[PDB]
């Protein structure tokens, strides 16, 4: 058997825009995901977050599912424009009320809330003022975070400033595949830098307002392997750029990673080091998301291309490489030694079907999760201070530019009826949580 530490936090995760629907209900302002998805051509099948899983109405039911599964922690995000419809200034009590009910319910049911302050749904009003490209967002984000802390910090004690700031910056502002849908490398690197400044300002406000809780930040990570000797530097660059070092080198060491500076120095503000002392504001934990591995080789035509491997893949076409989760956990301890780590997302999209027996037989997803949980266990045996693990996601949901076409839930959602059907993977996970680990 593989038993986890006493009190290890088994969780599930969601994000506001992906599950809630009702984006303009009760005085909410538009987000950049509302306006991005309502722009033709941006999202597969013209899908939007208008209805999603209708969690805005079905939240009590969904939490009852978490409870019934015995899951111990719920990572969810707050929609900024539900709270401050113009991004700064006016606070919307109905927005606070929505999350207050969720928080109180979780606590009543003995489930630990982990709140993601920013999970990509920037108020559209702030995008008009440049959004993450504008240095003043450190102020706007600080003011937003302060509202959350003042209203919820008496009850919520575990906070995450930003979800995947690499994606926010690069996918949103260089690739243009996510909101706000821009393709400018100078903007994208100013967004990187402003994300860090905003994160640090929020941590600073947190220390002034919630003297009893913990705060961290969540990064996407891939397991990059070289296509050979030589290539190994291509791997070094992808790790430094795409993984936690882009942000943790500033936080812990006060500068960007060496190979990021080699590639991107000219795109960063001329005097960006002036902000590094503030960026080093102390954090309580590091959240790592992990899903996939990539074979990487140097390619002269960022000087990196991916090499497709004949490995099992998910419906995203992502290679399944469970040892990657062990690697990234080892590597983060070795590089920055954060006092606590969480796996804040791990999961898989498969072509789920409801069988004639009314069940969803996702053995592929069970196998995926089991292998990664096993590799995480290993890291713990070797001294990584991993305190919890969160499955992405509780529910099938709006998967950004792929729309509803990609199902990551351990619970199936029939969008025609909003019916929830717990998948075999959800039942399997509940048993893992109950046993505090693998093989009964
Ligand atoms: O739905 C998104 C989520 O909002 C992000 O935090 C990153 N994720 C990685 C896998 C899947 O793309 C999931």
């Amino acid at each position: 058997v593989k038993k986890f530490p006493e009190g290890f936090l088994w969780g599930v995760a969601t994000a506001s825009y992906q599950i809630e629907g009702s984006p303009l209900a009760d005085g909410a302002g538009m987000s950049i995901w509302h306006t991005f998805s309502h722009t033709p051509g941006n999202v597969k099948n013209g899908d939007t977050g208008d209805v999603a899983c209708d969690h805005y109405n079905r939240w009590k039911e969904d939490i009852e599912i978490i409870e019934k599964l015995g899951v111990k922690a719920y990572r969810f995000s707050i929609s900024w424009p539900r709270i401050l419809p113009e991004g700064t200034g006016r606070v919307n009590q109905k927005g606070l009320d929505f999350y207050n009910r969720i928080i109180d319910t979780l606590l009543e049911k003995g489930i630990t809330p982990f709140v993601t302050i920013y999970h990509w749904d920037l108020p559209f009003a702030l995008q008009l003022k440049g959004g993450w490209a504008n240095r003043e967002i450190a102020d706007w984000f600080a003011e937003y975070s302060r509202v959350l802390f003042e209203n919820f910090g008496d009850r919520v004690k575990n906070w995450i400033t930003l979800n995947e700031p690499w994606v926010v910056a690069i996918v949103g502002h260089l690739y243009g595949v996510h909101a706000p849908g821009m393709r400018d490398i100078y903007v994208a690197f100013r967004a990187v830098h402003n994300l860090l400044r905003a994160h640090a300002r929020a941590v600073k406000v947190f220390r002034e307002t919630v003297k009893d809780g913990k705060i961290g930040i969540v990064f996407n990570n891939g397991y990059f392997e070289p296509a050979s000797e030589k290539d190994i530097r291509a791997v070094r660059f992808m790790h430094q750029f795409n993984n936690y070092p882009l942000f943790l080198n500033p936080i812990y060491r006060g500068d960007y990673p060496e190979l990021v500076l080699e590639f991107a120095r000219e795109y960063l503000p001329e005097n960006y080091k002036d902000d590094m002392s503030e960026i080093q504001e102390k954090i309580d934990f590091v959240g790592l998301n992990y899903y996939s591995g990539h074979l990487v080789k140097f390619d002269p035509d960022a000087k990196v291309s991916f090499v497709e491997r004949d490995l099992p893949k998910t419906a995203m076409g992502w290679e399944i490489v469970p040892e990657g989760i062990y690697w990234i956990l080892k590597k983060v301890k070795e590089e920055y030694n954060p006092p606590e780590v969480y796996i804040t997302e791990n999961g898989a999209a498969f072509d789920d079907v409801v069988s004639e027996d009314g069940r969803v037989h996702d053995q592929n997803r069970i196998d995926y999760l089991k292998a990664h949980i096993g590799q995480a266990w290993k890291a713990i045996q070797e001294g990584v201070p991993l305190k919890g693990y969160f499955v992405w996601s509780l529910l099938d949901n709006f998967e950004w530019a792929e729309g509803y076409s990609k199902r990551f839930g351990i619970v199936y959602v029939d969008y025609s009826t909003q019916k929830r059907i717990v998948k075999d993977s959800g039942y399997w996970y509940s048993n893992v949580v109950k046993n505090n680990g693998l093989e009964d």
